[PDB]
């Protein structure tokens, strides 16, 4: 083998968890240490639907697929999905698939994160809201994950890969 190379570019507001997402997926450990500007890309060889793939993951601060990320406990990062990130991706690339990724899923039911938001008059983003935002930006998929617990983490990348190996008919 022979593997297919796929380039995936990850974008989203500062502090939404892009770097921790990529490290947690590729090394299988959530980082408890500082991660320099040194590393701006990560890699993983993965089997998806019986196919060996080299997934190249670019951490931003000729993509085959974009991940646009917002934190499930930051309404401001969610609004920027449509106000900033969707337009910036589409200017450069009109057709490349976008996956919309809600991060920090472990906090969406967290009592103290819920309270903290509540005292600024805010609330976590819900699954239906996220799904509606994916439709609004024409994302091929909406996924939620925690880098910390790894809940939903593999699916993000499997679906980024499927987006490339299996484009829609129309
Ligand atoms: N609770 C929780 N915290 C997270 C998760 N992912 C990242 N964080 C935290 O969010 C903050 C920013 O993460 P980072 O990956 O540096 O965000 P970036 O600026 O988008 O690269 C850090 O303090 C991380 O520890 C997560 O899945 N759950
Ligand atoms: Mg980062």
């Amino acid at each position: 083998g022979s593997m297919q190379a796929i380039k995936c570019v990850v974008v989203g507001d500062g502090a939404v968890g892009k770097t921790c997402l990529l490290i947690s997926y590729t090394t299988n450990a959530f980082p408890g240490e500082y991660i320099p500007t040194v590393f701006d890309n990560y890699s993983a060889n993965v089997m998806v639907d019986g196919k060996p793939v080299n997934l190249g993951l670019w951490d931003t601060a000729i993509a085959d697929v974009f991940l646009i990320c917002f934190s499930l406990v930051s309404p401001a990062s969610f609004e920027n999905v449509r106000a900033k990130w969707y337009p910036e991706v589409r200017h450069h690339c009109p057709n490349t698939p976008i996956i919309l990724v809600g991060t920090k899923l472990d906090l969406r039911d967290d009592k103290d994160t819920i309270e903290k938001l509540k005292e600024k008059k805010l609330t976590p983003i819900t699954y239906p809201q996220g799904l509606a935002m994916a439709k609004e930006i024409g994302a091929v998929k909406y996924l939620e994950c925690s880098a910390l617990t790894q809940r939903g983490l593999k699916t993000v990348f499997d679906e980024a890969i499927r987006a490339v190996l299996c484009p829609p008919p129309v």
